[PDB]
């Protein structure tokens, strides 16, 4: 799997509230997070779809 997909989810310092996914490595889940809206790090989707097609593969 990538290493990305391992990292913490990132939200970042700015202040929008917007809906992203990311790979959950423990849960072996994509699960939603709230991301700001600047500075997004790799383990963040648009859809559920795109982070189990990235990161959903051993």
């Amino acid at each position: 799997r990538p290493d990305f997909c391992l990292e913490p989810p990132y939200a970042g310092a700015c202040r929008a509230r917007i809906i992203r996914y990311f790979y959950n490595a423990k849960a072996g889940l994509c699960q939603t997070f709230v991301y700001g809206g600047c500075r997004a790090k790799r383990n963040n989707f648009k859809s559920a779809e795109d982070c189990l097609r990235t990161c959903g593969g051993a």
